[PDB]
């Protein structure tokens, strides 16, 4: 058992607040050690699947502090994986896309989408695809930069090697359906279907049956079956589909 | 997304260690502030189905700490409240419970049982509940102790108010399961009928749906068709069992 939902979400500021206050001090000691590594790690899971957490996270000025996290430890790829994998939370809330709409944390984002730790690269790109995702209209920069963003995506998923650990875990694929069926940016596709692939091959009793209950059998047929897709895309999603077809029939 | 599995399981050792740390200082100047409420909070919430998260607060002295807070602020209700979750959730690892058999921890569960608080009287009765659940071999202090516990179990459970809010919430209703037919001592099938009522009714949303798919009708059909059962066991089963048909067909 755990406390009761409203008293976990009546919390949630005070610890997103102590958390970043530790960050904040780390950062300025120049402090890369084993209790702001843990310390990020617990930020980066408070925020999965919480946009209030995402909320309180951006009102309190992390995102300021945590461009500082990557300017201080840019060698550093433990810390940038865990400040990552938390903006990759944030960039999947619409409500909050405005928020990542400068050009400071765009170029930093994609600077870290090639770097040659997937570990890294991976985060920097699910920020970079659900960012576009959301469309040309709201895309507030440089019309330039967003098309160079994609085919930068498309390029630096094609070149990862299989990692040898999960990179993430997640508890709902959700947030991947509507990237799927951007047709029209291949790269975001992608990135989703790369996704799915990587934590159902690594864990299939994990991840399957997560999958096809929230109806990932039909999003990806509905990929197999359409004429002018990406045939990178269409590979893996068929080897997806082919996972999942084994985990039923079982 | 989150840290992967493998990750989290290596950091809960430092975060059990810091946790009791800040419970101890606190305890220590006296002083209930918010820092307590919420560091024990995410204590409890941590040990959610956490078999190695309980593991290692034992292995650190957490049992110790916690009958001091117990003994230190006997007043305060909301302190009590979640000490006794996070004991809770180390009563339902059947590989700890000789952990749990020392006379003066079941002394004072005995003792917060007969509290007038619900908030309060509900864990402590959860934890006798699961304790009492593994047999008279398993119970290694006073025998006749264990056979009034038993009794005070359901006396208590009896004069329980409804509860003004959810006081708890599950991810799972399969520790309760075993709970239910434990016929030889009723009191305990008491509890765990009871919690599954309290929760399905103050959360039906969240509550039903989960109840039914993990098998909540066959392990109530077996206490209601079972014939020499308790009344209010009986009566508590049927009434959960006949709100779930408004579910399955509403």
């Amino acid at each position: 058992g755990s406390t009761e939902q409203t008293a976990q979400l009546g919390t949630e500021l005070f610890i997103v607040r102590q958390l970043l206050q530790i960050v904040k001090q780390k950062t300025n000691q120049n402090s890369v050690d084993t209790t702001l590594k843990f310390t990020l790690s617990a930020l980066w899971n408070l925020t999965d699947e919480s946009p209030t957490t995402c909320r309180h996270f951006i009102e309190n000025q992390g995102l300021e502090l945590f461009m500082r996290v990557l300017e201080s430890f840019p060698t550093e790829s433990s810390i940038q994986q865990k400040v990552l994998g938390l903006l990759n939370n944030i960039a999947e809330v619409q409500e909050l896309h405005s928020e990542l709409m400068w050009k400071d944390f765009i170029d930093h984002i994609s600077s870290l989408l090639h770097s040659v730790e997937v570990e890294v690269s991976y985060f920097a790109a699910g920020i970079i695809a659900h960012l576009i995702s959301r469309g040309e209209q709201a895309w507030t920069l440089s019309r330039s930069q967003r098309n160079s963003l994609l085919d930068d995506l498309h390029s630096a998923i094609l070149k990862w090697p299989t990692p040898e650990c999960e990179m993430v875990a997640y508890r709902s694929f959700n947030p991947f359906f509507p990237l799927l069926g951007c047709f029209t940016t291949p790269g975001v596709q992608l990135w989703a279907v790369w996704a799915m692939q990587h934590v159902c091959s690594k864990n299939p009793s994990r991840y399957c049956s997560m999958l096809i209950e929230e109806g990932g059998l039909q999003h990806l047929y509905n990929i197999k079956d359409h004429e002018h897709t990406d045939p990178h895309v269409q590979q893996i999603a068929v080897a997806i589909l082919d996972s999942l077809e084994k985990h039923i029939v079982r």
